[PDB]
């Protein structure tokens, strides 16, 4: 049946196959009663999933009277969509409706982290606040980006510098979206799953190690007209996803506004974001996170917290999934046409890390696979950060 | 002594004379411990009050070690400062510091509602959230705009359409700022004081009627080198201000996110903002609110809720203060060079009112001076709104 998970004192998370088709529209109209619904997505995703949804919506809004309206917004692909410019356009668009979208509006985010963050933020400030639901269409979004309530946009100086923490009213993890998820996006998302396990369960980490091959091959294996990309390994997949979703719910519920515990969910992101700011959009987020976790593991070991054995073990599991494990990686080179990451440019970007307490940089340190050094980010001197950035 | 008022379960409001001089800097460093303080203000206010403050700050940060830093930001005058452009610049500026401003930052808003809303908003989204304190320098800000936590910016389509509700950690009502407040700004602010009384206390309303002359004359009376613009009427003034501040605290505390009760604080703003969107920046906010309250009173009476007697009584008290009571007002004409407000343009703007439940416009209706018709905005048909816009 539909697996449900509670977050911040509430059953907002609902995962299962084909929710988009027969559930969302129904649930929206009952639980999220409103007169105006706005669906935000991009051109790729949209032309595939909005058509059938418009129908399921119309079917359900026939119940109501006066019947509610679903407005649809479609825009350009990539991380380019996460800017002040873009957020403004969605807003100008909403206000310019007839009538304009009021505080009753219910925004629907249908995409990965870009459409999720953008949409979540647009809602947090729209007339000071309107509800929205997350409809993750990418593995990375189902396991991490659509949960937590964290939203933002990017500025020329770094990742997610401006934004807000606005909790979504509903989160629909429709595994069925993975059926069309490109191979890279899948491996890309896989980084967050491994991350969550590496800071929570050693068992879950091992389980991820063992599933590496089976999964990665089902993702590359070509799929025929009438079967599922995840035949055979359907539950295994649901277990890996739920595991990460559930733990984030646990971490977010206990420290929603990142006062302490929520720092942990940022393992690999301190160096990761520093990298990303320089390699994006050529290098995806999950890709930059893998390299980040390895660099952070190395530092943990450098400081005597982590074990050499655990560090190399992290590496293996990442590479097992097709994730890059070093800024030197071949493709990371062919893709990053030119671009390079000096320790200076990196250190500079890490100065903009949203965890730094004042000038004291803070990074998540692992003492062993599935066990954090502290229940918060550890203050790490700049010289130490520099060495592990060889 | 320093009069303190609690809001949203907390003594964040502190009012008295000369707080800016000897208190703020001291209080900031103790209660608002931080390593980075950012003072936002404009050129007028700034060149007068920041110099002495830098000193009181330096005096207090000598205590601490490493000593914290106060960064100062100065920009253009008017409502022009309330835009996405401007908010972005303050942000780009903060991030571009050395080191950049982190989540520990403590933003200090030193200005009227423009510097207050802008600053409050910049803080609500800065790295998803940083603290800030309000330092109202205008009567309208001390009585209304710096309290509540409501912040925003304006877009080409209307007033405060984008923003957030971010509560300030401290609010410093330093009456001493009124010593230099231009006459118009004072009358301008006076509208909010009368509004708050008209939806709360009939006594307080009468008290405002009686003080009209005394106050208005002390505001016009020229002041000599060694005296106070408010000699003689010092307490009377403190009573009128506190009265409004306290009641907003009561209303905001009970319905922070405007789910019901907080609508009341928007009396005169439904038609008021609709006007404002068209007459600004030539016509101040308080000015547009006076006209709004009168038009809303007329509608209340039109609908049988309010009494003719009460309506004209509202008018008298407003005009008593120098506030305009009709879109026809002479100066409102000479100032609004050209501009006019058809019922269509107005009705259009009222479609963008952040109270409208769906398409159902909602306006605050008074049944008698100091007594609301409901503890929320009343849904008013469009045809009725049109008649009272003759
Ligand atoms: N705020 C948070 O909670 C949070 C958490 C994690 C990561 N992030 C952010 O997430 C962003 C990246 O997320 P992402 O990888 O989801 O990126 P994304 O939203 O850019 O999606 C990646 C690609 O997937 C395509 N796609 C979407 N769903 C598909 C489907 N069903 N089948 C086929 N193609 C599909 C899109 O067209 C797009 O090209 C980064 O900006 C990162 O900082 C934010
Ligand atoms: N979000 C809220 O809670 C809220 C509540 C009320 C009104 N408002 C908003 O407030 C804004 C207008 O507020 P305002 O009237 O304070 O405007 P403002 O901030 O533009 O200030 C008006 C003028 O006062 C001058 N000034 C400031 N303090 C002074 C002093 N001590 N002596 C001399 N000159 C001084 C400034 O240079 C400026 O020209 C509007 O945009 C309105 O929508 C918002
Ligand atoms: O708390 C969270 O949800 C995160 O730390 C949020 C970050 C984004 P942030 O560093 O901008 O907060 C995300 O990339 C990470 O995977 C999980
Ligand atoms: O709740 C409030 O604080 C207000 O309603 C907030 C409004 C601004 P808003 O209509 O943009 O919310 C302000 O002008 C009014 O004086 C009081
Ligand atoms: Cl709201
Ligand atoms: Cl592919
Ligand atoms: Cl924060
Ligand atoms: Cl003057
Ligand atoms: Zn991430
Ligand atoms: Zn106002």
């Amino acid at each position: 049946n539909p697996t449900k998970i509670s977050i911040l004192g509430r059953e907002s998370i609902i995962a299962d196959f084909g929710l988009w088709r027969n559930y969302v529209a129904k649930d929206l109209i009952s639980d999220c009663s409103s007169t105006t619904y706005v669906l935000v997505t991009d051109t790729n995703i949209g032309s595939i999933y909005t058509p059938s949804f418009e129908e399921a919506f119309r079917k359900r809004a026939a119940e109501i009277t006066p019947s509610p309206r679903l407005l649809i917004y479609n825009r350009p692909p990539g991380e380019v969509s996460k800017s002040r410019q873009t957020k403004a356009d969605i807003e100008d668009w909403m206000l310019s409706q007839n009538p304009p979208c009021g505080r009753d509006t219910v925004v629907i985010a249908l995409g990965g982290g870009v459409i999720g963050d953008l949409t979540g933020f647009v809602a947090s400030t729209y007339m000071r606040g309107v509800r929205y639901v997350q409809v993750p269409t990418t593995l990375l979004a189902m396991v991490d980006s659509s949960i937590g309530g964290k939203t933002a946009i990017d500025t020329p100086l770094g990742k997610n510098l401006i934004g807000a923490i606005w909790q979504p009213t509903k989160i629909y993890i429709d595994l069925e979206f993975l059926e069309t998820l490109p191979v890279r996006e899948f491996i890309n998302g896989m980084a967050e799953v491994i991350k969550t396990a590496a800071i929570s369960s050693e068992e879950e980490f091992t389980a991820l190690e063992e599933n590496a091959e089976t999964i990665l091959k089902a993702v590359r294996r070509e799929v025929t007209p009438g079967e599922h990309r995840f035949e055979g390994t359907e539950e295994i997949l649901k277990a890996r996803i739920l595991a990460s979703a559930r733990h984030k719910a646990y971490v977010v519920s206990a420290d929603e506004r990142e006062g302490g515990l929520r720092n942990l969910l940022n393992w690999g992101h301190s160096i990761g974001h520093a990298i990303e700011a320089i390699l994006t959009p050529q290098i995806l987020h999950g890709e930059c996170v893998a390299i980040g976790m390895v660099k952070e593991a190395e530092l943990a070991r450098h400081l005597g917290i982590l074990k050499g054995v655990a560090v190399s073990r992290i590496v293996k599991c990442l590479a097992a999934y097709g994730l890059p494990t070093s800024l030197k990686d071949a493709r990371i080179r062919k893709l990053t046409a030119g671009k390079h990451c000096s320790v200076d440019q990196l250190m500079f970007n890490m100065a903009l890390d949203k965890k730094n307490d004042g000038p004291k940089k803070k990074i998540v340190l692992l003492s062993a696979i599935g066990t954090p050094y502290e229940t918060r980010a550890s203050v790490v001197a700049n010289e130490d950060i520099r060495v592990v950035l060889a």
